[PDB]
Order: C-alpha cells, then sequence, then structure tokens
C-alpha cells in the first residue's frame, strides 16, 4: 500500500523519467531540472546500463537490429507531455517554469520514497 | 539479406504498425488507410492478441500494473510520425492523401513480403 510499491505498479516510461530525475538531483538540493536535461540524463541512464530489464525492454519496442543504442531523437518520439502530466497527478513531480522564456522544467517530491522505490525494482538492476 | 529478414531486424513499433497494416488491407486490395484507422486497429491487435511478446513488451513500457489493456491515448502517445516517415524510408509504405482535407493515409507496398515476415516472426506468436 507504500508509495514506494505504488512506483514499482507503475509503467517503465514513468519510473524511468522519475528514477533519472532523483538521480540528476540528489546532491545539491533544488530538485528541479529542465525537460530537456532530464531526456539527455535519461538516454545516459539507459545507455550505460545495457544490462537493465528496462533498458533492454524500451529498446525492443523502439529500436531494430541495426540500432546499437537509443539516441535523445529515437526516444523525444515518446510523449514526455503525458509521463509529466501523469506523474503530477501522482503528486510525484511539479512542473516548474524557467525564468524568461517559459521552458518547462520539473521538481521531484519525496526523492527517498523514490529511491526505496528504485532499489527495490527489479526491472532498474543488472546481472 | 531479404526484405522478409530486414523486417524482423526492425523495431517493433514499427513491425506493430506494418504487420496490423498489412492485416487490415488484406481483402479487397486498395492497400491504402487512414493513418487514425490503422492506430485504432494497432490497440485491437494488442488487446486481442495478450499471448504476443510484442504486445506483452510494449505494455511493460507504456503501462503499469493497475492499467488492464493498452488504449488509444495511451498508444497515441508515440510518434507515429517517425514510424511512417522510417517506414516510407525502407520503401515499404508510402502516404497518401485524403481528397477534401489533407488527412494522412498510408499505403502498403509489397504485403506478400511482409506476410511472410510476419509468419516467421516470433515476437508475433502466442504459446
Amino acid at each position: 500500500e507504500t508509495i514506494s510499491k505504488k512506483i514499482i505498479g507503475m509503467s517503465l516510461l514513468m519510473r524511468t523519467f522519475l528514477y533519472t530525475l532523483a538521480q540528476e538531483t540528489e546532491g545539491t538540493n533544488r530538485h528541479t531540472l529542465a525537460l530537456e536535461t532530464v531526456l539527455i540524463k535519461m538516454v545516459k541512464m539507459l545507455r550505460d546500463n545495457p544490462g537493465y530489464k528496462a533498458s533492454k525492454e524500451i529498446k525492443k519496442v523502439i529500436c531494430g537490429a541495426w540500432e546499437p543504442a537509443i539516441t535523445i531523437e529515437k526516444l523525444k518520439q515518446f510523449s514526455w507531455i503525458s509521463v509529466v502530466n501523469d506523474l503530477v497527478g501522482e503528486k510525484l513531480v511539479v512542473v516548474v517554469l524557467e525564468e524568461p522564456s517559459a521552458s518547462i522544467m520539473v521538481e521531484l517530491k519525496l526523492p527517498l520514497e523514490i529511491n526505496y522505490a528504485f532499489s527495490m525494482d527489479e526491472e532498474f538492476k543488472n546481472m
């Protein structure tokens, strides 16, 4: 019934965004990152962790045999709009606006409840 | 080196669009269908074939545990633009325009080379 058990009970796309955001903001707090940056950082997580079931499963749906690794252009193809809207719906994320130009930025809520879910996720581990 | 072997060596998203189009136009020829219709027909193929590895794998990336079957709204989230552009690139599809309003329609080229690939695809079979 926990927050962390409910995250496991979510989609892979949602979890890869959420886990990347928790991993990219962990350090000097703030917990806010540009949506573009979260996308470049998901690519890095996927390509740097071929061993992950998440990485292997995403690749089978959006990539062919000829393709050796996910690119931003191949990933950008997904509706990051819908995941962002679904995550704000679960009260796990907040959309913040960039100071001069209305650029989308995203704020992680309760990283410890997310990281407790990352730690117990079987699709986010390597051999 | 065959056309059919090169289709297997493609992405799941591309194959589900291609195989659905081959399945939906098989009959009274023409081989042209509205892009919207191809999308509603992919949903039906996925939900009517839970046994397919393709169906099971797509579901893990775009759907959570709470979600029992893929909807048009959950599927529409993908860039059907990119698959359509990649398939025209492989000379396997042609984009045709709807007579009054510039509505996207899609024309299947060589269905027998596609169906020969559908018949030998291990991700498009059930238990």
